[PDB]
């Protein structure tokens, strides 16, 4: 009984998945038009709006205070520690992806690299808050430029750190805002159980597929906790238990950015991790992490090759696509088109994967959110001395 | 002579209506193309831009400071007092509308209720400042989402109230901004006489109509002041005299939001009403008040029924349309289309009402602005003890 | 050797022009599609994004602190001193333009004056940060409304000045932001040499022309320094030497707004000019200065007259076009269409000038930036007593 009283929301979100699968399977014979399905998935559609609302005033305030709270020289070194994790776990994921297709075996290319660079330095910051760039033959398309806001908030936040006296007012300003936008997220958390059940129920009512989920669950729950135990020497599945209210949301939302306001709450509260490092690792992680998506795209790129050397060129192109899709609508659907041009394979295969990606996209995010959460834990232990200096 | 010296602007705006009708009737034979009429109505078209400019930094700052200045528990109870007024005066207005058609007698329906809920929780706050949602088969259409900004500013303002120490800096920030955006409104007030005369003169040069204005003037100047005298026990037409510089602007602007920066000045200055309650009742009132529009739409919905039980379904649909039209262009023209689908009557009748609505829209706002102004007065008297606690 | 150590960036930007002309002429035979030329001009295309990013949080913060730091009554008088320079140098430029065509001799008109007034008072401030108005038969077109933001920031900044106590927090806020957005500009300055060489090299690879450059260099380097020596009595080409890192950028960027963040740094650092006057003269100057463009448009308007009284009507129309083009894409290309309607000459001549304007546009900005820089110097000397009062 004492477990039900403490972990009330945790069990309710678990109940939401159970009831969500039940309600979906109960209302599986569909005599209703897809127009009506959209009307049904509405109590979960509202949760998405509330979460996406909070993305921007969280991402901007997180990194502005994050880089200013952290010492000017220490910021640079702590970042190397984050990139050490971000590049290592990405190499293992793309390596695991080639292993899975070996034993089992079941817009332009150049423009994606240019558009990514075009977004790193935004032309306008007001536009950046709801518009991203991707050249077409308007090139500024709908959907937040989270890459441009993260990059600007890094240097802007750092500029305030090196400003000290004059810079103190604005850091106090974004810390107040980060705390306010986190007080709003404690409320949106209570709508989540009602949301999740109406969100996953709507999405169900519409061997290669298994290949991804097989390697996905082993990289997530075996490779990553082994990286935590190797560096921190602490129990990883106790840490994973803390971020459960964040992991369940990830399995429904499918967006690391939309789940970031909850990922922030779950890590700060349940796991007890320092805000300065969560504001540093988490926003960047939920935007440039390749672990989850690289493993999903690796099997997705060698699948059409079976129907039909230079493996290094396939991985780099699959990386420039996902970082290029920060908050872009139908992200995995449009990015997989460019990777097929680099390998020279038809786009006829995509029309089949879309019908099953809806569930696969939920799983790739669950690994990405675990990668960012564990990434923070690994960073804190490897930088415990740098935080002692500030106190 | 002493009246001319004190009430200089008040008489100038009165003179603007007189000269506006004269200039319009003097330049009534129109050999000029509607392109040229737009060029003539320009010195009043600028006033609209200046007022609409000020809407957003007023609405956001008003409710942020409003909910933070007011005590956390008292905010909830004071709101019940506002909703008591907002739901009672709306019931009387829709009741008076059915009475007027009894003696005299002269996008989907479901989507309007969904889009309203879709706007209450905005997906992005930067977009919300100039874009509203209304699904079409881009669904985000031009025009400020005043509903989404009011709702966000309520919870955000409240979050700062419950933040105290850290939250003090941001409340001091939006109070400075509210005072600054009010110092700009004292200036825009002097352009108003020159504006009003060129605005109403341009709009003229282009039994059922009388039915609305008959009940409109009796609900406004008879029903509402009786609600003031019943609760406050104070003289209502002395209060109405204070908000005259606001009532005249309403008769030209036709938008409660565009007139709100002046409605704020008229109530704070001439009537001497506490800023904490004006920042609480007025922004919400100038967005969710149904009094004026419900009385206009009630006669507009039973008029086509004469050409041709379930009266409850007509009223709720007419409510979801006007709240859905916060700052939407050609508001009364597009909303009246949905109400005809619920009753099952043709849209052929709208092509006739548009030619006379231009003057009828000015009258419905005049009652709505009086409803929000008197609403504040009724709220202050019913919550004088809650404000004493803060001092 | 001591000159290379101090003026490192100054010589690098000089080297960028030299190497930029060399690389362009080396890669002059073009077997590559214009699609590939765009890909080549990319390391300079990024510099433009970084600069344009900084325009808005510089322009808004500059004038907000500028009008608040300066005394309420002194602001009005110091402005007359700026307009004295802005109207005199414009009269001389349009006079010099008629002289050049005398010896050598080698949307509606009304709507441009209406749209300019429509932009001075913006309808929305969020939209103003990335959208300008210009009626077409959406009228709000892409590109920052720098006119509307300058005008709003003037009155808003002044409102804070007249607010004192409450207003102190927000002025401290925009001064922190101006200092932060200037700390970002010191970094973007180091990318400029790499940018300029890839920017001008790409633009090359694609008697009347000489007529503009002849009068342009004599008004810039002869007329303007004579205005400095007549008022300040100080050496002008020592001042011009200080703003060299700004003049070189102007010869590549072609936009006074995009070069303003560097024009600000060059004047504050190298020349040692007071921030209060740079925040006052420079943003306004880089938006309403007609010197450079009026001289270019004067020769451009009387050139087609040769192919084919009321000279006063041609000058005023050429003024309403350039102020109307603050941050509008293909500015000189669309504005020259309206001036031809007022004189009654065909638009067949524009198709030829576009092929050479790319270099002529770079020269007109170089004079405009020199006009704003020298304008500040002339203003400081004519208002040295007004700044002593504040200290
Ligand atoms: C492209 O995707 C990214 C962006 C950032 C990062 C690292 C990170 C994380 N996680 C965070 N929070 O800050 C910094 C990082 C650095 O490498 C460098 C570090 C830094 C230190 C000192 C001065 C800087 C100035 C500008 C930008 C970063 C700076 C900040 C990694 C990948
Ligand atoms: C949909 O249209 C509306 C929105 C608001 C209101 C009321 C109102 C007015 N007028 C204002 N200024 O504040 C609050 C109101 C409440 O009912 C509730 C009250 C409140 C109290 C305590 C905590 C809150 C937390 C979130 C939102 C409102 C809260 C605030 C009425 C209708
Ligand atoms: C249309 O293009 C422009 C806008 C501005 C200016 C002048 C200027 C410059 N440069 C700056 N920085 O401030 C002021 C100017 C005034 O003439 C007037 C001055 C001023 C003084 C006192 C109160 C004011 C209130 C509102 C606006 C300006 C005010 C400010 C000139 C042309
Ligand atoms: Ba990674
Ligand atoms: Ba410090
Ligand atoms: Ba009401
Ligand atoms: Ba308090
Ligand atoms: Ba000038
Ligand atoms: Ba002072
Ligand atoms: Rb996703
Ligand atoms: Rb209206
Ligand atoms: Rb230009």
């Amino acid at each position: 009984k004492s477990f039900l009283r403490r972990n009330a929301l945790l069990l309710l979100t678990v109940l939401a998945v159970i009831l969500g699968v039940v309600l979906g399977f109960l209302l599986r014979p569909y005599p209703l038009s897809p127009r009506e399905v959209k009307y049904f998935a509405f109590p979960g559609e509202l949760l998405m709006r509330m979460l996406k609302m909070l993305i921007l005033p969280l991402i901007v305030s997180s990194l502005i205070t994050g880089l200013a709270s952290l010492d000017a020289k220490a910021s640079g070194r702590l970042g190397m520690r984050a990139v050490v994790y971000y590049m290592s776990t990405t190499i293992i994921a793309v390596v695991l992806g080639i292993i899975l297709v070996l034993i089992i075996h079941p817009k332009e290319v150049l423009d994606c690299f240019l558009d990514l660079a075009r977004n790193i330095f935004p032309s306008n910051l007001v536009s950046a808050a709801f518009r991203s760039y991707s050249t077409t033959y308007g090139q500024e398309v709908e959907g937040m430029n989270i890459l441009g806001l993260v990059v600007f908030s890094m240097v802007f936040g750092f500029a305030l750190g090196k400003m000290g006296e004059q810079g103190q007012l604005l850091v106090d300003f974004f810390n107040s805002l980060n705390e306010a936008t986190m007080k709003l997220v404690a409320i949106i958390m209570w709508y989540a159980p009602l949301g999740i059940l109406f969100l996953i129920a709507g999405k169900i009512v519409e061997m290669y597929m298994v290949t991804v989920i097989v390697g996905l669950v082993i990289h997530g729950l075996i490779v990553l906790p082994l990286i935590y135990f190797l560096i921190t020497r602490k129990n990883p599945f106790v840490f994973i238990a803390g971020i459960l209210q964040a992991l369940i949301t990830a399995l429904g939302t499918s967006s690391s950015s939309a789940t970031l306001p909850i990922t922030f709450k779950c890590l700060e509260e349940n796991n007890g991790v320092d805000k300065r490092i969560t504001r540093f690792v988490l926003p960047v992680g939920a935007t440039i992490n390749m672990d989850g998506t690289a493993l999903y795209e690796a099997v997705a790129a060698i699948f059409i090759a079976q129907v039909n050397g230079q493996i290094i060129t396939i991985s780099i192109t699959a990386t420039a696509a996902s970082i290029g899709a920060a908050g872009i609508p139908q992200a995995g659907l449009v990015t997989m088109v460019i990777v097929l041009t680099a390998v020279g394979l038809p786009t006829d295969d995509i029309t089949l994967i879309i019908a099953v990606d809806w569930l696969l996209d939920r799983f790739r995010t669950m690994v990405n959110v675990l990668g960012d959460a564990l990434g923070a834990g690994i960073v804190e232990h490897l930088s415990r001395k740098e935080l002692e200096k500030q106190d």
